[PDB]
């Protein structure tokens, strides 16, 4: 009857990055495929302030979720010990439109991402253990560690600190808008991304676009396309990988019904 | 003044109810209405089709104005059909956040939420239209809106004595009544109960007369009304039938909860569209009534009329008290 409030230990009681990593894996290509997502609707509150409402449902019965996300940026919040990036994650049934669980945003929000990345490191990293980077001591890094272990039991960039193509030993995982590569870290090799919006939202990409280094011809496919095999992942010995992820409302409804499917047995 | 939380706080419907009373809720409108309504920003809803079916409507507003420093989204899904399957139409969630450093603070049913918002609402409007002698009440309509009008008119008017409850199968009115006189309810003990199921016998009856309908056969016609009546047509969402006739707003006066009821109730719409009221005449809203800019009942032989929507003031009001209150236990 009523709905369900997750707190976040309860959201780190239930999930497990192997698990959610699992779960991505096997619902992306059907969960992109009946998913709608609408453009977002953003407002600021305040000239220091915005709200974001990001609305997706299924209203085949194969997937049946409303999945609604209000998230809150305060970045003046910062200045102060409070963070700026806040909200909710609100569930609804898609039959009967009932109120299922809400959740908080931003935890799901590290879950998410950081098993989007692990998943990613599935195709593209290669097969080593006990060599892993990580840059910043953020929010994200357990969660990353525990997503790469998980995949490969690579660097990943979640706080931001710019890393040079030149550093790099002959896989680079990028979370989404500051520097955090250089020009030509994409240089190396083939580049990888969650899904077609990371074309236009990742600094870094359009940015490399802007001076000509690359062409959208030569990115080597989005991560739907590499669970699905259809473009290929790592390929050499040696070779260059990296993924840059800024997020899409598909994951996030896959990771929310998660939470609530494995929440209710 | 006592505890604050970091996380936000689900407030259930079972907590909704013991958390709020009727008569400080009304109070509470009463005395912050002007206050939101300068200070909160409502842009237009968002709607979606999700389905042949089904819809999702989202409605924020938000005030960066500290003296009320709040941010609401309520979430509202619309399943008709689900009536097929004796299952609610209307669900949904109210999510409050605070808008000085922008956390969520609360979560709560926006179904109830909205019995609570739209009978307080009604009977805030009795205490500026309904005639202070007001001894009968009657009630067309035996739905989940009836009993918190009841309570809402009864704590505007202490005066009431009787209430007459009709619908058109009489046997859910005299359930009601029954249940209403055996409630134990302390703002229920004062009050006689009874079922009936002609509207037009008893019509004539009520000091206060208060609609909560959507059918033909609830029409509550003007030439029935009493003198020195008071009309309440209680507007809710996806409900669209005309709950008086031409001549009820013609023999009054007509107020509306605010502004968007003159485009939004299809009462007023007709009326405006076939002459026999004309909009500049209307005499005004919730708010200009509660800061004095326009007066209420002028005599005791005045038919007053009072036409409620919705809005998000309101919505942001309750939502506003339910939390603040459960922060003050």
């Amino acid at each position: 009857s009523s709905p369900i409030f997750i707190s976040t230990e309860n959201l780190r009681t239930i999930l497990t990055h192997q698990t959610l990593i699992n779960h991505i894996q096997s619902n992306l290509p059907k969960a992109s495929t009946f998913l709608q997502t609408p453009i977002r609707q953003h407002y600021n509150l305040s000239p220091s302030s915005s709200l974001l409402l990001m609305p997706s449902w299924s209203s085949t019965p194969s997937f049946p979720y409303i999945g609604v996300k209000l998230v809150t940026h305060f970045p003046e919040n910062s200045s102060q010990n409070l963070p700026g990036v806040q909200g909710s994650y609100v569930l609804f049934n898609s039959t009967t439109g009932q109120t299922l669980a809400s959740m908080d945003s931003t935890e799901l929000t590290l879950y998410r991402t950081s098993c989007v990345s692990g998943l990613a490191s599935k195709y593209l990293a290669r097969d080593d253990s006990e060599i892993l980077v990580m840059v910043g001591a953020g929010a994200l890094a357990p969660h990353l560690i525990k997503a790469h272990f998980s995949a490969r039991p690579i660097v990943s960039c979640a706080t931001n600190a710019l890393v040079k193509g030149e550093r790099l030993k002959v896989h680079l995982d990028l979370v989404g808008s500051m520097k955090e590569c250089d020009d030509e870290a994409l240089k190396r090799g083939k580049v990888f991304v969650d899904n077609e919006a990371a074309l236009v939202e990742a600094g870094e990409l359009v940015g490399a676009f802007e001076r000509g280094v690359i062409k959208e011809d030569e990115i080597g496919g989005n991560l739907l396309e590499l669970i699905r095999g259809d473009k290929v992942g790592r390929s050499s010995s040696e070779e260059i990988t990296v993924f840059k992820s800024v997020g899409s409302a598909v994951v996030d409804m896959l990771a929310a019904q998660f939470v609530y499917e494995t929440y209710t047995r």
